[PDB]
């Protein structure tokens, strides 16, 4: 559950970054993708990786 959705159960990581179990919903697999692609980013990178994506970002929010 730490690498894929194992029998439709992946972990994320929560705000202070404590893993939890959430079910590997659309919703929940965003937050997952975030947490590799964003969240983990240092403080030099995120603002200008957020508005390089912003795009991308807002079309997966809305939707997923």
């Amino acid at each position: 559950t730490y690498k894929k959705p194992t029998g439709g159960i992946v972990t994320v990581r929560s705000e202070m970054g404590e893993p939890i179990h959430k079910i590997a919903t659309r919703g929940v697999m965003l937050w997952k993708e975030f947490d590799e692609t964003i969240f983990n980013l240092p403080k030099n990178k995120l603002v200008p990786t957020l508005e390089a994506k912003r795009d991308y970002i807002i079309s997966r929010l809305n939707a997923d």
